[PDB]
């Protein structure tokens, strides 16, 4: 199908052969082929790049070539005529709490991202795409429609670059174009340690060694911990309050700080790191600061595997659960680890799931003061609300209370999301994420829905009749026909969400497919999954298979009333339980003896 060794653009290392340790990049989990699963390498093709000139140029790119004969409907319209509502009441999921959409969120960061092209800084481009809109080279802006009211607000377009790529950077000219996974294959916390050498050493205190990971020195959280400041500037999160100027998280993960919630998490999953480093320091002294920072951070990954699939997948896949993630049979060498490209956007279901505010609460569960529940739009890289204002447990506490936002064909993405998004790079709180994931799907090369529907075996509608037949619903299936002409060419993003959703789960037939095949790869072909015995021991694992997100919020905040499944719609009081009442990891089977 393709050529074989176009692997430039790594940091290449050598194999440590026998550490029981991941290491930072990715490399050698696989043993035959030790960059299977890495880092700063292309996201795996399940299927054939779909370009303009099928090699790099996006669909949508030329006005004049068309899509299987017809012309491919601007991402903002798809979003202006299906994606939006106006009425946020009644869209709660009545049996999902907040937090089911904030660890998808983590998840996702965990496995996969494509971050933009650079080539970019004291630069006019840069603003010869954010002032007069012209597309060329990296620049590939997202027009407004006619009758869009951002176009007598913001201008005529929104800025969007495309993403990074494999072996050079900047210009080019060989075979097709394939997009970079920045960050680990792995179900391994990388958005907790970071995917780079550099950035995971930064990240460290080796000022002592404890093996702790660094923490910030200029605030604290009741004598608990936040993360580091960014050392960079200009900051984002510096801007959206001028007087507060209080810089964005330094975190595993580069979006750490994009929104309020998604860095209450991350706090919580690095005072969890320190926790373990200091109570294993604890039962063995004589380990070094390398061996706490090491066997804490297989800890935390393992952590992480348990609650994604023990948890988590099995409410969102419903009862396709087993049809496409049938129970473990252990390590297999065969098996591509690797993140698909096609993964990337499917997991952004997620995005239809977040809701328009965000709440605190007290410690009666009750609204935390005058201004308790926020707009979501007045979150995205907002540090200053958490340090400058409450801490994360107020945070914490709306996360489990509250409800995530049920998928709604009638009512797909928050207007908060689709109007209201601010970006890093940019000056204004008026992106499109619906937008911007429908034409990244553009710019990665994604194939039509139907091409999905064919690859997961499952019916492909040709016709008005068949759409509304597989959407079960006549209105959504004709907006898409009346934009997209033809199934065959309505973008995966909006296709796969359009589905109705598996007997209790939250996706749909061809999501369930594209997600279930997925994490039965990345499980069965990592080498350090939890369950693949000899990396850790049967007494381990016995202790590991008592962990409870529950107990998460327990010994890192000073909540102490918790449901214990986290993820259903919990009732204050009725379904909390006193943190005391909730099982707790029993760190003994990590003791070891000298004699
Ligand atoms: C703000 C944003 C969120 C919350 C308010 C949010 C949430 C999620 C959830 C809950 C996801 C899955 C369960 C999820 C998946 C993926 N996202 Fe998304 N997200 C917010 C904002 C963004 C922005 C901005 C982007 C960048 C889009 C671009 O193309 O530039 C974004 C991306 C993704 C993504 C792709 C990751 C990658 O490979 O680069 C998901 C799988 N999110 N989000
Ligand atoms: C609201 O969502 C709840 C969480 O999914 C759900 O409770 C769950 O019901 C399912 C069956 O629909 C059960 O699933 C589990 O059953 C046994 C328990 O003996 C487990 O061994 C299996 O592994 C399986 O996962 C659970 O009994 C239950 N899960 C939890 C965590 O409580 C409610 O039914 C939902 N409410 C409604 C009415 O929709
Ligand atoms: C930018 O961030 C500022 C702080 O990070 C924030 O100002 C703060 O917000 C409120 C007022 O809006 C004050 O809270 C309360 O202060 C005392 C009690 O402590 C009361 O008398 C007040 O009525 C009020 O409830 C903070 O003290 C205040 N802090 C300071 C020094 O400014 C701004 O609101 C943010 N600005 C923007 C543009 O969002
Ligand atoms: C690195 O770890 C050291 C040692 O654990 C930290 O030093 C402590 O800092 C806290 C808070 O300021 C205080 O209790 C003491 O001043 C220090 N204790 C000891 C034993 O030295 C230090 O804060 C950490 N540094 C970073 C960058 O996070
Ligand atoms: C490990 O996974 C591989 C790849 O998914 C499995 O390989 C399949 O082997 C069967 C024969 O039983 C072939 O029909 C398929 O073509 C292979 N799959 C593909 C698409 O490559 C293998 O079965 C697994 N290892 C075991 C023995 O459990
Ligand atoms: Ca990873």
């Amino acid at each position: 199908s393709w050529e074989v060794g176009c692997g430039a653009p790594v940091p290449l290392v050598k194999c440590d052969e026998n550490s029981p340790y991941r290491t930072i990049t990715g490399d050698c989990n696989n043993r035959r082929s030790p960059a299977l699963g890495a880092a700063n390498r292309a996201l795996a093709r399940w299927l054939p790049a779909e370009y303009e000139d099928g090699l790099a140029l996006p669909f949508g790119w030329t006005q004049r070539k068309t899509r299987n004969g017809f012309r491919v409907p601007l991402a903002r319209e798809v979003s202006n005529k299906i994606v939006g509502y106006l009425d946020e009441e009644g869209v709660l999921d009545q049996n999902r709490s907040l937090l089911f959409m904030q660890w998808g969120q983590i998840v996702d960061h965990d496995l996969d991202f494509a971050p933009e092209t650079e080539l970019g800084s004291n630069e006019h481009s840069k603003t010869q795409c954010e002032e007069y809109c012209i597309q060329g080279d990296n620049c590939f802006p997202i027009m407004f429609p006619k009758n869009d009211p951002k176009l007598k607000t913001q201008g005529k377009c929104m800025p969007f670059f495309r993403a990074g790529f494999v072996c050079p950077t900047p210009p080019y000219q060989s075979l097709a174009r394939e997009q970079i996974n920045a960050v680990t294959s792995f179900l391994d916390a990388s958005l907790v340690y970071g995917s780079e050498p550099s950035l995971a050493s930064r990240l460290r205190n080796l000022s002592s060694p404890l093996g702790l990971m660094a923490v910030n020195q200029e605030a604290w959280d009741h004598g608990l911990a936040y993360l580091p400041f960014n050392n960079k500037k200009p900051s984002p999160c510096e801007f959206i309050n001028t007087t507060a100027r209080v810089p964005c998280f330094l975190a595993g993960d580069f979006r750490a700080s994009e929104q309020i919630l998604l860095a209450t998490a991350h706090t919580l999953l690095l005072r969890e790191h320190n926790r373990l480093a200091r109570e294993l320091k604890k039962l063995n002294p004589h380990w070094n600061g390398e061996k706490l920072y090491q066997e804490a951070r297989k800890i935390l990954g393992a952590f992480i595997q348990i609650i994604t699939f023990r948890d988590y997948l099995p409410i969102v896949l419903g009862s396709e659960m087993q049809k496409w993630i049938p129970p473990y049979q252990g390590y297999n060498n065969s098996v591509d680890p690797r993140i698909s490209n096609v993964f990337t956007f499917a997991f952004r279901f997620g995005h239809m799931e977040v809701p328009s505010t965000v709440s605190r609460l007290d410690e009666n569960y009750q609204p935390w003061g005058p201004e308790a529940e926020l707009p979501l739009h007045t979150l995205f890289f907002n540090t200053w609300r958490i340090i400058k204002d409450g801490g994360i447990d107020p945070l914490v506490r709306g996360l489990l209370a509250k409800k995530s936002k049920l998928m709604n064909q009638d009512k797909m993405v928050t207007s908060e999301l689709r109007n209201k998004l601010f970006q890093p790079t940019h000056k204004i709180h008026g992106f499109d994420l619906a937008a911007i994931n429908l034409q990244r799907c553009r710019d990665h090369g994604m194939p039509g829905y139907n091409s999905w529907r064919g690859f997961c075996g499952l019916s492909q509608p040709k016709t008005l009749k068949g759409l509304q037949t597989v959407l079960k619903n006549k209105i959504l299936a004709k907006k898409l026909m009346d934009l997209y002409k033809t199934p065959d060419n309505i973008d995966i993003w909006i296709g796969g969400n359009a589905e109705p959703m598996v007997e209790r789960g939250r996706v749909g037939p061809l999501l369930a497919c594209l997600l279930g095949r997925q994490f039965q790869q990345i499980r069965d072909g990592d080498r350090f999954w939890w369950e693949n015995p000899g990396v850790f021991t049967e007494k381990q694992r016995d202790s590991l298979q008592k962990v409870s997100f529950s107990r998460l919020i327990c010994d890192n905040t000073h909540i102490t009333k918790v449901p214990l499944h986290a993820f259903q719609a919990n009732n204050y009081p009725h379904d909390f339980v006193d943190c005391s009442t909730v099982d707790k990891l029993d760190l003994s089977p990590w003791a070891s003896r000298e004699n």
